[PDB]
This record gives structure tokens, C-alpha cells and sequence, in this order.
């Protein structure tokens, strides 16, 4: 029953070089990991048939887009780790539908931006790891500083690489009074 592209441990399954997201994952598996996967995108409703997942991991993947509602149908997901990936586009409602999500890590994806209200609706969120990215200080990321002021969750210090004059400036220290838009 363990998917061909995956190897299953005691309560966990790990998939390497998977050409597609398997929908036949055993129900007893509560966390899933995708490493160097073949598929280039996460379309909406991909995890609908694996509702038992409490933790999800994506590492060493190259993703064109992670679209809206990709993680819909994951009510029990408390942990989502997307790290060490090449992600060209992340969508506003990507994480919509995860109200049990506790720890979310987008660290080390070399992302240059995040869409507004990407963390809206994540109520159980106690920690967010945005470190290790290529964020550029702009007006469109403006919302982020506001979200960093009014957020419960613990978010470690992150910095914008550009513009070159404002390189390595503390995103957490940044305030609405600093950027003119
Ligand atoms: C975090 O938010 C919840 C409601 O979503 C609230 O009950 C709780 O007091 C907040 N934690 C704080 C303010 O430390």
C-alpha cells in the first residue's frame, strides 16, 4: 500500500523524485516529506485524499508556482515546512484552509516577495520562519511590516537584501513611517 515513489517508515512516508503527489498514501501516515520531487507545481486540492497529515515537508524541490488552495483538505496539519526550494511564485491563498497550522517555515527558499494576506486565516500559528530569503524592500511587501507588528506568532529577524542602499535592514525594526508609497 506504500506508494511506489515513496518509502514508508513506522508512521511516516518519504518520497524522493516523485513525478506526482500520491493520493493513495496510507491513512496511518501522519507526516509526509517530498525531496527532489519531479513535479514542478502544487495545484489546488492535491492533498484532499490525505487528510490525516499533521506535518508536511518540501525540501530540495524546484517549483514554478504553489497555487491557491493547494493545501485545502488538511484540517489536522499543524506543521508545514517548505525549505531549501526554488519557488518562483507563491499565491495569496496558498495556505488558505489550514486553521490548525502551528509551525510554518518558508525559510531558505530565496524568495523575493510574499503576497498580501498570505498568513491571513492561520489562527493556530505560533511560529513563522521567513529567514534565509532574498526579500527586497518595496511597497507591496509593506503589509508584511504591519503583519509583523500585530502578529502573535514568533518570527525571527529577517532583512531585505535590496535596495543596495538599504541592504541588510531589519524588516522587524521597519515601521510604516519609513517607506513612502
Ligand atoms: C493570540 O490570538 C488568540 C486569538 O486568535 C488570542 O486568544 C491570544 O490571546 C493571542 N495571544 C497573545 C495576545 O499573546
Amino acid at each position: 500500500k506504500c506508494p511506489a515513489v515513496c518509502t514508508c517508515s513506522k508512521d511516516n512516508a518519504l518520497c524522493e523524485n516523485a513525478r506526482s503527489i500520491p493520493r493513495t498514501v496510507p491513512p496511518d501516515v501522519i507526516s509526509l516529506s517530498f525531496v527532489r520531487s519531479g513535479f514542478t507545481e502544487i495545484s489546488e486540492g492535491s492533498f484532499l485524499f490525505t487528510p490525516s497529515l499533521q506535518l508536511l515537508l518540501f525540501t530540495s524541490n524546484s517549483f514554478d508556482v504553489i497555487s491557491d488552495d493547494a493545501f485545502i483538505g488538511l484540517p489536522h496539519l499543524e506543521y508545514l515546512f517548505i525549505e531549501n526550494n526554488n519557488i518562483k511564485s507563491i499565491s495569496r491563498h496558498t495556505f488558505r484552509g489550514l486553521k490548525s497550522l502551528i509551525h510554518l517555515s518558508l525559510a531558505n527558499n530565496n524568495l523575493q516577495t510574499l503576497p498580501k494576506d498570505i498568513f491571513k486565516g492561520l489562527d493556530s500559528l505560533t511560529n513563522v520562519d521567513l529567514r534565509g530569503n532574498a526579500f527586497n524592500c518595496d511597497c507591496k511587501l509593506k503589509w508584511l511590516v504591519e503583519w509583523l507588528g500585530h502578529t502573535n506568532a514568533t518570527v525571527e529577524d529577517i532583512y531585505c537584501e535590496g535596495p543596495p542602499e538599504y541592504k541588510k535592514r531589519k524588516i522587524n525594526s521597519l515601521s510604516p513611517k519609513d517607506f513612502d508609497c
